[PDB]
């Protein structure tokens, strides 16, 4: 329910919290089906070989416009990515959301790296949102790891999102959200994108 979704639970959570959570976003069926397209990217090489850590990688990547062959239900998860976003009109904080970039596929291998804490936005490039699909059914993360770890600028607390099938999380791109993956012993996929400010890209 796109509208219902955005204007009572993602806009008012955003503007209060800057965090937000919908489990259960696109349901198993389409949701599988974009595991087995990422699933076959994997097995098919078009991920890189992943982030120089130390030689241990980490972190394997694609990017994905979303018409590409065997990428159509991940074109659809963005297509609807999309949706939510408009129907949010101009509600989320006081940005003017006029585009994103194209799909960041990420593919943890399961071999204990994760992701160095960091602000994915810090000098204001234009990306106001930065939003994540997950796609890892049945993940504990008590025995995969894997969490993501946003640390919100002036709290003392933590705030620990486990990336769980057909999760779709929001939160603010920029200093507000420090965030780091924790060490994963499984492959964990995520799909993100990230949506501009037109006055901060305008001017970017
Ligand atoms: C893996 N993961 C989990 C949680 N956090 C992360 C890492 N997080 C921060 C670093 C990345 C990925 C996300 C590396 C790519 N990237 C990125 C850079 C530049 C642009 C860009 C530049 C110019 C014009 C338009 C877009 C878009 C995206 C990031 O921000
Ligand atoms: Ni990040």
């Amino acid at each position: 329910p796109a509208l219902k979704l955005a204007l009572e639970y993602i806009v008012p959570c955003m503007n209060k919290h800057g965090i937000c959570v919908v489990d259960d976003f696109l349901g198993k069926e389409t949701g599988q089906q974009i595991g087995d397209e990422v699933r076959a990217l994997h097995d098919t090489g078009k991920f890189t070989d992943g982030q120089l850590v130390s030689d241990i990688r980490g972190d394997k990547i694609t990017w994905i416009e979303g018409k590409e062959p065997g990428c159509e239900t991940i074109g659809l998860l963005m297509s609807s990515m999309d949706d939510l976003i408009r129907h949010c009109n101009g509600k989320l904080g006081s940005y003017k959301i006029n585009g994103r970039t194209k799909a960041m596929v990420a593919c943890y291998p399961g071999n204990g790296t994760g992701y160095v804490r960091h602000v994915d936005n810090p000098n204001g490039d234009g990306r106001c949102v930065t939003c994540i699909y997950y796609l890892n059914k049945d993940w504990d993360a008590k025995v995969s790891g894997g969490i993501l770890r946003i640390f919100p600028e002036g709290k003392a607390q933590f705030a620990d999102i486990e990336p769980k099938f057909d999760r779709l999380l929001f939160f603010w791109s920029d200093r507000r959200n420090p965030h780091e993956v924790q060490p994963a012993y499984a492959t964990r996929y995520a799909i993100t994108v990230w949506y501009f400010d037109a006055d901060e890209r305008a001017r970017a």
